[PDB]
Order: C-alpha cells, then structure tokens, then sequence
RNA sequence: CGCCACUUCAUGGAAAUAAAUCACUCACGAAUGUCUU
C-alpha cells in the first residue's frame, strides 16, 4: 500500500549542479560556473517524476500538445499536477502524485 | 810512348697544430570574459 525504496546514484561521468547562474540578475550570465556538490531536492523529485512518466509512457515528444485529458487526469495522479514549490511549504501534503 | 776501365743510384726527421663550437631577435600577439531559448 505504502511500497518504501531505497536509490543508490552512481556517477558514470563528471556530473555538474547549477549554482545561482549569477549573482545579480537581467542578461548577465556566469563566466565561471561552479557546481554544487549536492542536488536540490527539487532535482531529485523531478527525476523520480521523469523516470515515472518513462515507464507509464507519457511524456512530452516535439513542439507542443495538449496530452489527451484523460492522460492529464492519469499523469495528474501519477506525478501530481505542479512541480516543486516554496509557495506551498506549510502544506501538510506534497501534493504530488 | 803504347794500350786499357771499373764502382756507387736515399736514407734519417717533421705526417698536422692552435682560435672560434653558435651569436642576436622574437618566447606567444589579436578576438571571445559568456551567448541563445
């Protein structure tokens, strides 16, 4: 009912984790890109969501579609409907699928 | 005064010695220091 797992990651190459991209803001990129040594959390769920929708076959293939609402209502309940947010960090749900 | 020829056919020494053996210049120059979604 409530199935736990546990995922080991291993690093096949030289892995890179986005930093701030700058310390101001506009056009401005960053010359230097550092990389963090841990991911965001937010990475981690998004990857368990994208490996998700890679084995119940649903994912989104060239330009744009509007994913068959039956498909948005199994993808709803599969990942949820909404990615990571701080808008919601008091919820007492993750709100995913 | 007459008559008359033989012998010998390079050895020893020096057989390369000093000077210069790379020198000066250039030893990186210009563009890009992030860009497009």
């Amino acid at each position: 009912m409530n199935r736990h797992y546990l995922i080991t990651l291993t690093p096949m190459d030289w892995f890179f984790f986005g930093g701030e991209r700058t310390l101001d803001d506009g056009k401005s990129a960053d010359y230097i890109s550092h990389s963090n040594k841990f991911p965001q959390q937010s990475a981690l769920l998004g990857m368990i969501r994208y490996q998700l929708l890679k084995q119940h076959n649903l994912l989104s293939q060239f330009p744009y579609t509007e994913n068959k609402p039956t498909e948005k209502e199994i993808m709803k309940t599969l990942i949820g409907e909404q990615s990571f947010r701080m808008t919601e960090r008091k919820a007492k749900s993750l709100g995913l699928g």
